[PDB]
RNA sequence: AGAGGAAGUAGGUCUCCGUAGGUGAACCUGCGGAG
């Protein structure tokens, strides 16, 4: 018998709010949003440790700004992975010119870049600041994570997406 | 002004917060900030 507990950020505590892990793995849920904790407990229908880190993995998951149409993904496929780049990772200037103008290349207005950038590598990203999060199949995850650090390199994100439709056809090819 | 003669060229998304107005709990728009 083992219990995991997992602290939540404020941004999305209605959510959480809103309403059934006990019915997924028939493990027992507490929640406290004004600690910020979230518990996960193992019962006697709860039988392996697999569940449990799924779970953990699945609240967390939810927590860092993804919602139930992307986190029941991942409470479902156990190939589904994410990753979580900060945008202070490896830097090409030290000018501090960096957040304003680096996530207007990557977000584009509507969300045009980062949209694209999901339909075309069938990843699904959410970006705050600093941390610009993945969500996917690890190879797309890191095709994805190059497109995004050549967008920050400074390439025109025209032949960025272009380099990454034609990188991602190939990776769906099996022969 | 005249019929002839002869010639040549052809780039801030999502979420939250503080605002100000709107039709009020909520909610919408605009802005200023943090993730």
């Amino acid at each position: 018998i083992e219990t995991r507990k997992i602290p939540i950020p404020p941004h999305r505590m209605s959510a959480l709010k809103a309403n059934p892990l006990v019915d997924h793995c028939k493990l027992q849920v507490r929640m406290n949003i004004k600690e910020k904790r979230v518990e996960l407990r193992s019962s006697k229908y709860t039988v392996s440790n697999e569940a449990l880190q799924m779970g953990a993995d699945f609240v967390s998951a939810f927590a860092m700004g993804f919602d139930i149409d992307d986190a029941i993904a991942l409470l479902r496929l156990d190939s589904l992975y994410i990753q979580s780049f900060d945008i202070k990772d490896v830097r090409q200037t030290l000018g501090p010119d960096a957040l304003s103008r680096a996530i207007g290349r990557i977000a584009g207005k509507d969300g045009k870049t980062k949209f694209a950038i999901e339909n075309a590598t069938k990843t699904r990203i959410v970006l705050a600041g600093s941390k610009v999060h993945i969500l996917g199949a690890f190879e797309n995850i890191g095709m994805a994570r190059e497109s995004i650090v050549s967008l920050v390199l400074g390439a025109q994100p025209g032949k960025v997406y272009n380099n990454l439709r034609i990188i991602a056809s190939r990776m769906k090819e099996r022969w």
